């Protein structure tokens, strides 16, 4: 039964090639077994609950029930934290409350109103408003369209609109896709118009610690 | 090799010669009251239709001289910290002719520009402050102002406010101003290729024009 | 005698030139002295308050001149310029400037909003017609200020500023001024590209602080 037999340096081999083809294709797989930790519209419906209250105790549930809902996912008390945004010729408030390589949430908005540029992401951002107004024009059009509190602006990715919020405009936002990126596009201005370094610093410092709190909950 | 550059200096000098008695002997397509007048005539009517009238009459009267409705383009410009958007009409190396305007209002700089700018007003509001007053003007749908060369105002559109610019000079020099908050403050390279395509397409209509 | 070390003798020059530097800086804070009291602008400027904006900056500046001669520019140097940085734009006249402190009269026609810039300098602001909004680093809500007002910037401080139309006010900082104008032709130098307005401010500066160096080495 000679023709049975295989050879031990082929088999090797073959093996070797084996787990190379298979690497190759699980590989593939783990952008089709992508997993948000958030639902698409589950911010906005969850941030649309809490409008009706004044931002502050908004903010304040909303935190709670999105702590109860995903443990180990958002950022503790420690570590939240008010920080200014100076980009495309206007100027809010930031507060992440998480932070990943493909998702975001956060508290944003303004006391005084700006207007200016959105920018161009690669990524998609929700924008539930919780108190105030938001003025959205779209590229190529001559209007503009306005969103009230409970209202959810959607923004796909490579879009370009011009946005001006109203004085104390607030609204929680989350943003899929190449994050990056798009922090890439939110510190223009504070580099090259306000100079702030201690809110760059205080900027990449909430993205630390939410991917450190991401990364230490994949591991515990 | 030494009278090599001699004849390369020669060749450089009767070039610029010929580029000189050409920049001299250049007439202009357009008139600063035509256009006034032709956005003043429209002022009273929806700025979308106002716009198409206005675009249909300047094509009647300078054929060859005005983009076609392939090449119409509206496109946004962050400038001065202010952000409008613009659909380029016409644009040479010395004139252009563009609709401006914004959805939301916006203010900042005017710029310092090479050229004469001139904007008529269809719809909205715009408030002017000159340089080295401590006091605003504002115009209304149908008035025109004049932005001199090499003067800097600030510079307030209201909601809603669009308007027919013609700028005659040094419009290559503009391109600076009108794409620095783009390059530094959006980083919209999209919006810069948008921009630079419809300049280059006006370019290439105005050569193939005078070139038949 | 005894020779001391390459690594010996370094380390000492360095301890050397630490007491030398630190007591010298010490020296220095020392004999710093300021021409112009920490709320004497703020008081002197809150008299000329409600008054047309035109007849409250000459009466103050004849007032200026009366209590500090030497230390105000004359009429020949002084000169409304543009101001963008920020975001925002405005327009200034600078009546005193050194390297620690400056006067200067603000305002703006049509009303601006922007950064308030970072500086390492404590700035007060007393108005004399229009509004200020101030929107502080960490709070969700605004202060609104009215003419007579003063509202005070203190150093490492980074606030969102906003004011109305025909805004106007009295100026007075003291602090590193190098600093502050760092952060005051951003947007000159990357947004609105006029290097006529940045010839204007550094000018501007460069005749106080000659005015400043001839009282200092010529008295009067
Ligand atoms: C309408 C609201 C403005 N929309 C534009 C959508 C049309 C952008 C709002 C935004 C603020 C602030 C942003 O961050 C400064 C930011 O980008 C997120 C990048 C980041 C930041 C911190 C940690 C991790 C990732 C985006
Ligand atoms: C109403 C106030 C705005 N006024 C200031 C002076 C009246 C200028 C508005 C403008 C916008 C946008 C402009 O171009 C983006 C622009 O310059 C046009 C030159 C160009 C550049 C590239 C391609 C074709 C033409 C000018
Ligand atoms: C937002 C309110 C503006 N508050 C900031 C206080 C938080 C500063 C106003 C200022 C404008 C503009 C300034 O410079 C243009 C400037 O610094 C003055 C120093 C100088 C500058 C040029 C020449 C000589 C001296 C200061």
């Amino acid at each position: 039964s000679m023709q049975w037999a295989v050879g031990r340096r082929w088999a090797w081999a073959a093996l070797l090639l084996a787990v190379a083809a298979v690497l190759t294709q699980v590989v593939w797989l783990w952008l089709g077994t992508q997993s948000f930790v958030f639902q698409r519209e589950e911010i906005a419906q969850l941030a649309r609950q809490y409008a009706g209250l004044d931002h502050e105790l908004a903010f304040s549930r909303l935190i709670v029930e999105l702590r109860r809902l995903h443990p180990g996912h958002v950022l503790p008390d420690e570590e939240l934290q008010w920080v200014f945004v100076n980009a495309g010729g206007w100027m809010g408030a930031m507060c992440l409350l998480h932070a990943s390589l493909s998702e975001y949430v956060l508290l944003f908005g303004t006391a005084l109103g700006s207007r200016g540029h959105s920018g161009r992401y690669w990524a998609e951002i929700s924008d539930t408003i919780i108190s105030g107004t938001f003025h959205q024009w779209r590229e190529g059009t001559t209007k503009s369209e306005v969103f009230y509190p409970g209202e959810t602006v959607v923004h796909g990715p490579g879009e370009a609109t011009a946005v001006e919020w109203g004085p104390n405009t607030w609204m929680v936002e989350y943003g899929r896709g190449v994050i990056p990126s798009t922090l890439a596009f939110a510190l223009a201005d504070t580099v090259f118009s306000t100079q702030d370094f201690l809110t760059l610093f205080y900027t990449l410092r909430s993205y630390a610690r939410g991917l450190r709190l991401e990364l230490t909950t994949y591991l515990f």
